Order: structure tokens, then C-alpha cells, then sequence
């Protein structure tokens, strides 16, 4: 047994909308594969605020069925998320549970467990700016959702117009 | 070839107890998978003290035999220790040794050397305070043990009675 | 598929020779393994000027052919480089491509996108000193090299006359 790969492709196009925005505005760079029973995750996020947003945090929230398709309540457009092959992506996604949180470990909208996040930073273009991330595993989602990630990012002061970060890592315990 | 998974099970009760302590007061959640030569480890811990530890740092010790098992003398109750199967453990450990810090990378009982070191930190869930972690590869270890894994946590100042990090994550050459 | 692992070996002698230096004076350990779609580095870092640099910074490249061997040019001694069997170093890399970064993610010769960019921090051996380490995902080539992995080492003052660093972790998606 091997796993499948899920992402929103290697070098996508503006496929995020954020929380009071009209049209996408932020290309989100996922990437979710693994072994035994760990799944490692590669992000990097790079947008621009068409409004000024009154609020020192920013987030994004992916919402997944059964099977890991994402959910059209997510801030990811559907459109942008399948299975690797090759450089391309898959769209009727096989198997996807496999690279979602584990249940037992992460349980459903259980809020106060530190040990459903992940808290990480990743360096902002200009300067040596950083952002905080705050990843919640299963912590965040809708009734009809099976599995969640929601991804926080606060700045240091108010967010800028626009903004790309780095690449980041994180790893997390897989589903069965 | 595909390697097995060793871990402490998704959502283990409590399973460790801390130095000078009577019974386990301490949640440890360890999961250890590889691919290639890499292992990737996934570390979580909640704790609290019965006493107030008069003490900055605070640590808990693994040692394993030659196939990969807890040895009686770590801080983890050895009944707490095996094989992913679902997600469930598998008692008596197989090919455990593929999972343990390669001994020529990680040579047994020298502490001089930093390459043998993995400095990270965990975020705790009150404030936003940082605990720094410090594993060590096959650096701590008893005469009877084949290879071990220590964490020490460095609190800011003094450690808190009760406490639970976030989900940290950490690499290391993997044996054979 | 099951994909190899590239790396410098597990306790590798003196094998990096720093920009302006003559003789190799570092100790590169690297190592690249994959699963599904995302390639895991390790790495530490071990060097001593034999002069002192003025210069804040400290770098070294490795450039790959399309087979991931390392080109001469690179600041790794060719030797140093090849397929993981057990413990040792096999020479002539086949299928290598797996292991290095993504054409489409990361493309070649283009600086200015922060997504192409990994930005962690090592610790440094004496007193709690770090050093900020950017890896550089095909932003730094020659002609020849058809990819390439740039390791750049900002010190918080001028870089000192040796040091060792401890272990880091970085992942990136792999091509092909």
C-alpha cells in the first residue's frame, strides 16, 4: 500500500478567496503526501487584499468530504484540488482519507486540544518579516464536512496589501 | 521494501511518568514513520506536576533494545509502545531497528557532537509561551540500551503545574 | 514506485570547500529521501575559515545534471554525493530526478518569487546562537546545471572561525 498525493498542483493560478472578499485573490501552494502513518504537508500562500481589512489576522479554511474532495464552503476553489499525477492534477479524487487528520487523534470540532494544532511561521518577502501560522487539524468545520484544516495567519501589525511567503512544512498523524 | 510505524497510538492516555514522580502524570504522543533513509518523527506532550519542580528544565528519557522496544528504565510505560495497525498497537515490535537514529550518523554516548541534536519548540497552550525542546540522538542512553531518543524542555522560566503543547514535528537518518 | 535516497552519507569526512577557500574546510550532511509527491531534507553543517571573512554571510551551492549528480562547479566535493545502500555511498546515480525540485514549482534562474525559497534556523553548538539558513530551490545556477539547491548562512554577527550546527529539517516538492 501506497498513499495517493493530494495538492492544488505544483505552479497554480489565483485560487483562494478570502473571508469578505468578491473573486480569488491568493494562490494557495498545498501539498499533502505519506508514509507509514504520517502525512507531510508543503505550504506556501502569496495574495493581495483588495480592501484594506480592518484586523491584525487573516484566515482560510478548507473543509473535506469522506473521500478528500474539498467542500465549496472552503475558501479553496474546487476547481484547484486533485490527485498528483505527474504535474498535473486529478479531479474525481480516489482514496483521499488517507491524507486527512486522524480522527481519534484530532477529534471534530474539539477546539481546546493544543494537540489538534500546529504552530508554525514562514518569512514574508519584504524584509525579515514573518508571519505566525495556526494550523487546526479537524478543529474548524462546517456540519456537512468529514475532515477540516484551517489555516490562521497573523502579522505583525496590519496585514500588507500584498503579501507571498516562503515554504513551509508540517507533518500530521493520517487516517487509517 | 516498506517500513513499519512505531508509535504511542493516536490518542493515548496518560503514559509517562516524569523524573522524581510516583505514578505517570504525562501524556506523550510519539509516532515515528520513514521513507528512503529519512525517519519522520511527530512529537505532542501534555503533563502536569504533582509537585511544584523546583527546576528550569524538564525531561524525559527513551531507551530501545536492538528491535526497536521501549526498555523498562525509560520514562514511557512500555505498555504504551508498538506498531501502527490501524489504529491500534501491535505489542511485540518486527523490524523496529529501522526506525531508530542510524549509529554510525548518531554514534551512542558522545554529547559533543551537535549534529547528533535536533533543537525545536512547541508552542503551550496558555498565552502564546514557547517551551524549547531539545532531542537527542542515541546521546542519553543506559548500558543495556541499543539506541535511544531524550527530550528535554527548557521552559522561559519555571515549569507550569499543568501544561499541553501543540504538534511538533522533527527528521532524522534512519538505521540500515 | 519506490524512489531512492541521495545524500552525502551518514558520517562523511570533510567534503565542502566555502567560497574563497582553497581546501575543503566543512562537513555537508545531507540527505534527500522522498514519498509520494514531497521530497524531505536533512541537514547539518560543520566548517571552519582558514582565514577571517569579511562577510556576514556564508553560502554554498550544489548544482545537479538532469540525473541529480553533483556538477563540478558545486561547492560539495563530487565524491561526497550518491545513492543511499545501508550506510554507504553508491556512485553512479540513477533515476536522481525524483529527488530534486520541481521544474514547474520552483523554476530555474527566477530569484525573485519567495515561494522558491525555504527559510528555517539551526542552532549553533556554542551558547544559544543562531544562524539563519534560506535554501534556494533552482534560483542559483550555471548554465550546465539543470537544477540546483543553494544553502545560504546569515550569522547574527560576523561568521565565526568554526562551528557545528545541529540538525534542521526542510521539505520541497520533487520533479517528475
Amino acid at each position: 500500500l501506497v498513499y495517493p498525493t493530494l495538492w492544488t498542483g505544483p505552479a497554480p493560478e489565483a485560487n483562494v478567496t478570502f473571508s469578505g472578499e468578491n473573486s480569488p485573490s491568493g494562490i494557495l501552494r498545498l501539498c499533502l503526501s505519506r508514509t507509514g502513518g504520517t502525512v507531510i504537508g508543503t505550504l506556501s500562500v502569496q495574495g493581495s487584499l483588495t480592501n484594506p481589512s480592518t484586523g491584525q489576522t487573516l484566515g482560510m479554511n478548507l473543509y473535506f468530504d469522506a473521500d478528500g474532495n474539498v467542500l465549496s464552503e472552503s475558501n479553496l476553489v474546487r476547481g484547484s484540488w486533485g490527485m498528483k499525477d505527474q504535474d498535473t492534477l486529478v479531479t474525481p479524487i480516489a482514496n483521499g482519507q488517507y491524507l486527512m487528520p486522524n480522527l481519534t487523534a484530532y477529534p471534530r470540532l474539539i477546539q481546546t486540544l493544543t494537540s489538534s494544532y500546529i504552530y508554525t511561521q514562514a518569512h514574508l518577502d519584504h524584509n525579515n518579516s514573518v508571519v505566525d501560522i495556526k494550523i487546526g487539524l479537524n478543529t474548524d468545520l462546517r456540519p456537512t464536512a468529514a475532515y477540516g484544516l484551517s489555516f490562521t495567519m497573523t502579522f505583525t501589525n496590519s496585514p500588507p496589501t500584498s503579501f507571498g511567503t516562503d515554504l513551509v512544512q508540517f507533518g500530521y498523524l493520517g487516517q487509517d
